[PDB]
DNA sequence: TTTT
């Protein structure tokens, strides 16, 4: 058992041949307060792809830094 | 090529 759901679309970085689209979102995950996600996604959300889930604070530091 |  496991859900998603993209709470706020924040940035499009890229899409392939196939149409998906690599993505900074806000998931909330089994329902949990949504987190910051930079993932690939299938044309119409319903597959996830490869990607990582960052809490806000460490999004916070990975944007001080760069 | 693609699932927390």
């Amino acid at each position: 058992e496991f859900t998603f759901e993209i709470e706020e679309h924040l940035l499009t970085l890229s899409e392939n041949e196939k149409g998906w689209t690599k993505e900074i979102n806000r998931v909330s995950f089994n329902g949990a307060p949504a987190k910051f996600d930079i993932r690939a996604w299938s044309p119409d959300h319903t597959k996830m792809g490869k990607g990582i889930t960052l809490s806000n604070e460490e999004f916070q530091t990975m944007v001080d830094a760069f």
